[PDB]
């Protein structure tokens, strides 16, 4: 009875947009694999800090399904997301079975890279607006959470917080949601 | 003619309040050096997330002096430091040249421990509060930043950003903290 999280850890990621869903989603008592793309090897994020993951995404690929796949954001992390067929994999699994999709800042550019909910309004950092855009398939928000149908995205690094209370509300509900919001001193 | 942080991580020390200040320190052009209180090896975090150290705490010890020192929260992790003869002696030389010690959450308990900056205006975490006061020897606030005198703290994991900024500020000035912040699209 305990949901379950995958979140996919490459290189050049946004480290902090990696941990705060993590650490809020293991606060809200949630399941989460950290899986690294390129193996169980540890990975250097974009501003050098280095994370050691809970698994290879070949590993936890195959302790499916899971609730929520998160994709955090970073330049070169969202575009080595974008160019992994593994991910592309996962991706279209879990649109299949409507399950939730979360990415956040450059995060959600995978989407277009791998076909994933065109149609859906999305949001992303503005620097990552056209990009997103290209083609004109998704319709573009900028509120600091968006959240279509199983598609849940936001803005950037100052809206992780955010970003990670809108999955637990999604997954775990409101209250656990406002639960876990009040030790984190949050100011709204 | 670059600024030197050091960040002492230690096991059970909360993720969040060690990345997002890593993160936006080097966003800011500081060299910062996450050392291991125990030693080189990986260290795990209270929500389990695992971050390799740029080096031992003995042996950054060596390669001081550092503009900042930085003590992260979480309960276990500031008990670790609070304990730690290594920390007793890094906070004592900082406050002796005058150099900015920063602490946020639980890790201003490690300043009572180690009887730093008796006298100051502090705020921790509301759940760290009586700890933080036993004795009297400092003055509480509610802020969600404080910094009196060389003494800057802060009261949790969603105060992080604001707790960095902060030290961007007194490190490198108003200018380059708001260029930094601008970029993570916070909401204030």
């Amino acid at each position: 009875a305990s949901k379950r999280a995958l979140v996919i850890l490459a290189k050049g990621a946004e480290e902090m947009e990696t941990v705060i869903p993590v650490d809020v989603m293991r606060r809200a008592g949630i399941k989460v694999t950290v899986a690294g793309l390129a193996g169980k090897d540890p990975v250097q994020c974009s501003r050098d800090v280095v994370i050691c993951p809970d698994a290879s995404l070949e590993d936890a690929k195959k302790e499916g399904p899971y609730d929520v796949v998160v994709l955090p954001g970073g330049n070169l992390g969202a575009q080595n997301l974008s160019e992994s067929a593994a991910v592309k994999e996962i991706l279209k699994e879990q649109e299949n079975r409507k399950g939730l999709i979360a990415a956040i800042c450059a995060g959600p550019t995978a989407l277009l890279a791998h076909e994933i909910g065109f149609g859906s309004k999305v949001t992303t950092h503005p620097l990552a607006k056209d990009k997103m855009m290209n083609g004109g398939h998704y319709t573009y928000s900028e509120n600091r959470v968006e959240k279509d149908g199983l598609i849940l995205t936001s803005r950037g690094p100052g809206t992780s917080f955010e970003f990670a209370l809108a999955i637990v509300e999604a997954l775990n509900g409101k209250e656990v949601a406002a639960q876990v919001k009040a030790p984190l001193v949050l100011k709204d």
